[PDB]
């Protein structure tokens, strides 16, 4: 996973953001992207290969892994990162559009419409963070148990399947939840600081 | 997969495109290339290794995977990305050719023929996006089912084969479809904005 | 596969080539190198590991894969890329040699001998492209069939072996053939444009 | 694992730190990050794949690996690196915030509040290092024994499981402990040097 | 395999070498290093994993692979590349040492001792190339046959072992031999051009 | 393994070292780091996966590999590289500290204390090189034999285990020993050149 493109564009908008937005962005780079690439990706690497079911039924392990894990937590966190970063991109686009307009108009900072855009970007970041948190909760909760019982066809009756590294995965699930909540708190502080 | 070459050339044509073309390009980099490399590629990594068929027939799994998946979705999205990016390259080539001509002629922006070229590039992008969407639909639809039934020789009669990660794959199929449709809408907005 | 060295040297000779040579080079970077690294390499990744033969004979699968695939298509395309790029390197070497000579002589563009060299480079590119196309045809044709029948010792009598991903491989074989033919047409256009 | 982001930001704060802080940072880069990526990661690569248990019970190896290794040492060292680096980031943020304020105020080094912040950053680094050391001790100690006995369900009675590379892992555990303790000593020297 | 260090230093000595030395260096980068990383390394990737012997004897395949392939061709070509590049490094060191001396002496091109050093560097390159060619011949010849017969203990009597991809390996062996011989011819031309 | 950090810092101290220290550093980059990453790492890649023992005893192969190879040669060479490079870092730190002091004092080369530091750095490099050589000898000698006999529990009685690629490993062991000894000779020459 090469995050160079997103990185370069978000460090562009480091220069154009509040101090609390610079903290938010540093958190995104260090506690989410870096963790994902240096730790979480390896934890989930053998998610299906080490998933085992007590059965001689061909196909059962496939369908039971798929039912237990409709989308891997790591893919969900990738999507979360991209969607929470998208409003920053929108804002920096608006800002650069104004810089190029000012240059052109001459040929021919957080005030006015850039403030409304910044506040909206904060709002959307907050809502997307909340949405991904809630979705994670309803999909998986915040704990992976070792045992998963499966009755999906072709599995005969109910079969016992065993998850890879449930405890390490639980630790990283809770870590990512905490990081997301810190991000939410930072966004709240941004709104308060702007208001006051 | 190293997209550095294409990246550098398309960020060259960031400078020479409309604001809506800059949004289109950002979408290409973040929601297509980045997703493909940080998420989709890993989802499809074990596509054949975890594809299983209920048979003792040598060769059957090979032919049944090949019949179910004549071309992996990820390869199809790579091709789509390159073909939808090709008209941008043509346009930037025309533009740089005019810049070098102007420099030479001196030794010796979206107006005139560059406008016709830009509009044609938008048209071709739209048509290629539509073509890849339609091709995806006819080849696979927008859902991967866990079970695939196969009667290709050497398989005896009909055999039941089971796909790897059908649900996660379905999620990413729909995600990529939505991103492609957003790109189409952006191209339509480009044509409208130019007209008006 | 790291193509950085070749890339840097061929983007050096972007500056010193015709507009049609810049199109040829862009095609080389995007439709050949990029495809190879982002798509084809993964398609052929399990070429021998998923090659299966219906036999209990030790050694047979090894010799039958080797007879079916004396050289993988991807290695052949790597060689093709390097050989079709070599004349460009020769030409840019001649050109830079003249630039350094002019600088020296001062201490002490496509005209003259650089034109003869450019035309010769086009000729050699054309001949190498044709040669690799013809060699591909005679070695493999343009279709990989699922079944390969093998009688190489130690295989007893004739054994049935099954190829990995024959259809996807056929798609990429035809795609690379088309890209090579486009390159040929571009070289022809270069010669015509120079003549006229 | 790509540490480029963190690296660039910590080499930013090389310029703004004491000589002993530059030694601490060099130790972080060379003896922790570099060791982790060039050595430790490969030692732990086959941690679960080569973990074996003497049993015919489906699921037992999964639960026994998970009980023996709730979190891999390498993931724990990644977290440790990030948390001990976080206060440096806070300090450099404060410092750069003051530099940008001074620039602005003009439009309109370790003294004052930057000294309090630097001392606090040292304190937090020390406490986090101590906490990770203590946590490592209580979780695993400083030795990995080859044999792990496991009675977690579904394992019948007590089963004997065998760890991959216990001795090499013990060597690297002790090496990382020593490096952490050197870092602690460096922080103590920082506080003393500032006081005197 | 990261050749960045060697690359940067040899492109330093591009600037300080003859035109024929620039051709030699381009050949080294494109036809040896690039081939090795984009093609040969993958051909030899499954050298031991796909090496099979017709035996039920534990250990036999290990000892028979080791006897057949005391050193993989790819490792031998890596060593060859480094040793044939070493004299270039010596020469560029001498040249830069003279440049820094001239700068110093001021504070306080291929003529004289730099010519003797250049000629010696050519001589050593030639001798090392010849030595690696001869060593390759005596160790393996220039053909890998599919069958290798092995009588090394613990193998009982003589066992038949089968090599992975003998034909593709033979093609690349001959290709690398030809590239080495081209390098030799280039060195001879260097000596002649200097003499005349 | 990413050596970029160490590389950049050691090429910083290229500028501040003797000619013999520049040779030592080039040897470190080319004959140790580059060999390790382009050759040795692949030779040792299947060290445990291809290690086989003639036994039906669960756990025996694990404990016997661990007893035969308490620390892989490649990890030992990584540690050696870092420790022999550490004194260079100390010296360059002292030198840069003096450069920044001189700049400051103005606001307000190998002579004096920098000579003592340089000599001490040479001494420590020599001692660490000798120590790693001696440790290698006592741990493994300079030859890996194919057969390793093991009586570690749970292995019943004495079992015969077979090492992966003993001959290639022996070649690289001797190569690295020779490179280390060349480094020692270079350090001796440094001391002599400084004395005379």
């Amino acid at each position: 996973g090469d995050w160079s493109f997103l990185g370069n564009i978000l460090e562009e908008v480091n220069e154009h953001s509040t101090v609390i937005g610079r903290v938010w962005l540093t958190v995104l780079f260090i506690f989410r992207i870096l963790i994902l690439g240096t730790a979480a990706e390896f934890v989930w690497g053998d998610e299906q290969s080490d998933f085992v079911c007590n059965t001689q039924q061909p196909g059962c392990e496939n369908v039971c892994y798929d039912e237990a894990f409709p989308i891997s937590h790591i893919r969900l966190w990738v999507l979360q990162i991209i969607f929470v970063s998208t409003p920053s991109l929108v804002y920096v686009g608006h800002a650069v559009h104004h810089v190029r307009m000012e240059e052109k108009r001459k040929e021919r900072r957080l005030e006015g419409t850039l403030l409304r855009t910044y506040v909206c970007h904060i709002i959307f970041k907050t809502l997307f963070e909340v949405g991904f948190i809630v979705g994670h909760y309803f999909l998986y909760g915040f704990r992976i148990l070792p045992l998963y019982r499966c009755s999906r066809w072709p599995c005969p009756n109910v079969v016992d399947c065993f998850v890879s590294r449930p405890t390490e995965k639980t630790i990283f699930i809770l870590f990512m939840l905490s990081v997301a909540s810190v991000s939410l708190f930072l966004n709240i502080l941004e709104m308060s600081h702007l208001g006051l």
